[PDB]
């Protein structure tokens, strides 16, 4: 996956960012069975005042998570994952759930590239990693915490 | 909805931002019947020179709106809304129409969390909101402009 | 199309940004027949350390390319296009392929607006340009490099 996490400038310290990325990644691997290192968390910070809710300028406490996934998972599984991300990001970022928005977009695996490689179908990550070249797998493996 | 609005830094004053967010929110509500507080407008500012049309670096005079919606509206209605967003943003931001791009993506409502809550199907929003907890109805109700 | 390119601050000099933006524009133009002026590259810079892979904080080397296309192109052409974006962004940005992620999202042309105008199907581009006014045509012809 690629999770675009849209937050206000400095609402998450370097270390808060690490735990938010940790929670998003662990929720993904735990619920989909995809390797930790396939989860990309991409923080987009902006100055406070760039978020408007119903036309009202907002402070620095809103969080939008835009997830980009492969097609192939069920509406049930996707709802569990969206609810776990709301839950865990809440505890990692110490933010009320009322502040958290989470959208999942889906694309065919055949038009999705991670680490310069095309992704397999959901659940086939096992064989697909074994097929990767030896220093491809190595580079991916250096991104697990 | 979530409207990602991509503009160059310093292009939009704090009130010009207020006008654009208000022009986008009013369009969406006036055409979908979705409550004001459900319209998030998320200004993503970048230094001018970061936008390339046809390989040619641009100044600060381009706006790109990316709207994220539930599925279930007609192509006819989506055309009207996007055309309204183009026109009303032209006025609100004092920019010629030929510089605005507007894209809409749609997802199943079952994988779309606003305010920590999954969304109803389009048109059922008065009843979904009446059933939410009153702590939260109250929280959203302050986001009306 | 709109190509959202997420990079870390100061990874790309102006010359390198121009070259990345050019590699993406001519890959698209090349494999689709879409005019040079119709391709937007939108650069999104974030401080180094804002990208996490498997919860591991990254340097300035990741690059995420999010392409927003209209529907109707074949899975074969989209893969070719992503693979070429990988290859030519690797070269233009002097960064190896395993740092490059490339996703394509698709939308009905009828909810997509370039230069203030709705786009046609992919199999109607030349007709579409020969249907715009003189001011439009001449103002898009300014965006060729």
């Amino acid at each position: 996956p690629v999770y675009m996490v849209y937050v206000s400038q400095d609402r998450l310290t370097p270390s808060a960012k690490h735990a938010v990325a940790k929670a998003i990644t662990d929720a993904h691997r735990g619920l989909t069975g995809t390797q930790h290192f396939l989860a990309q968390v991409n923080f987009q910070e902006q100055p406070a005042g760039n978020v408007f809710l119903g036309g009202v300028q907002q402070g620095g406490d809103t969080i939008f998570v835009h997830g980009l996934h492969r097609e192939g998972r069920s509406a049930d599984l996707k709802g569990q994952l969206a609810q776990r991300i709301v839950d865990d990001v809440s505890v990692a970022a110490e933010i009320d759930r009322k502040h958290i928005w989470v959208y999942f977009g889906e694309m065919p695996a055949q038009q999705m590239v991670d680490y310069g490689r095309f992704l397999p179908q959901p659940g086939h990550e096992g064989e697909w990693f074994d097929n990767l070249s030896s220093d491809e797998r190595a580079f991916m493996e250096t991104n697990v915490d």
